[PDB]
């Protein structure tokens, strides 16, 4: 729902901000298709996906991801997010570095979701 | 840490869902402060607390819980949980039913912790 999405996103942001020592201005940039090749930012994205059960050890879990998407997001955002996850399902496969794998997946989702949003 | 909180949380959720036969929809309501008086849900909470060693025989173990919060939770989540634990330390004292005691503690923690999270 809207309220749950906001609560979850707010909590995940503060946890992953703290863990990855990323600059908050760079995190804000992720909603603006600014995707600089910054290690802390890549790892911030990986932390978010791990807290959402979407990636585990640098690999997408499709079923868990969809379960989380449906559980957290209102339909209006979930639907477009699932459709983008389908297009992007294999884009990060075989990328060894977890933070790099998560970032490649994020870039694809943003490129393929007209209603993209991220904590 | 993130990946251990996630692995641990996921396993413990799975075990306690199976044991208590609670509706997962009600378990999800816990994050929205919907503390329905449902036996399976109260016992789900107790199961999770026992698996995390925070309760034994329907009594809070304070030292073990402080340890547990500090070890499993990301610091950003640990602090607020510790403070809520102090405020709620005695709230379940005297309650004979184990599941009921676990639930009373959980409600108090949720009430006194802006950053509340639970498997």
């Amino acid at each position: 729902t809207v309220e749950q999405m906001m609560k979850s996103g707010e909590m995940i942001r503060s946890v992953c901000l703290g863990k990855t020592k990323v600059a908050e201005e760079l995190v804000n940039g992720l909603r603006e298709s600014k995707f600089a090749d910054v290690k802390e930012l890549k790892c911030y994205v990986n932390c978010v996906m791990e807290m959402m059960q979407t990636m585990k050890k640098g690999k997408l879990n499709y079923d868990a991801s969809v379960k989380q998407i449906d559980t957290i997001m209102p339909d209006e955002l979930a639907g477009p997010m699932r459709a983008a996850l389908d297009i992007c399902r294999t884009v990060a496969d075989g990328i060894k570095n977890n933070c790099d794998a998560a970032y490649v997946l994020l870039q694809c989702l943003s490129k393929n979701n007209p209603k993209f949003i991220f904590p």
